[PDB]
């Protein structure tokens, strides 16, 4: 054990390594939702406004 022990703190560096890519690749995947989310948004609200000038012309019409 104590070998165990000795070179679990000389793989302690490689334990944060893979603690932060997991954290990052987490953090990006709720990025990337969230970019989805804003453009999902962004094309409703086009929708929104095409129709409201497809009516505002149909009115001038």
């Amino acid at each position: 054990v104590r070998a165990d022990l000795q070179a679990t703190a000389l793989l302690a560096s490689r334990g944060f390594a893979l603690y932060n890519a997991a954290n990052l690749k987490s953090i990006d995947f709720h990025r990337r939702i969230e970019e989805k989310s804003l453009a999902q948004l962004k094309r409703q609200m086009e929708r929104i406004r095409a129709k409201q000038e497809k009516h505002r012309q149909g009115r001038v019409d």
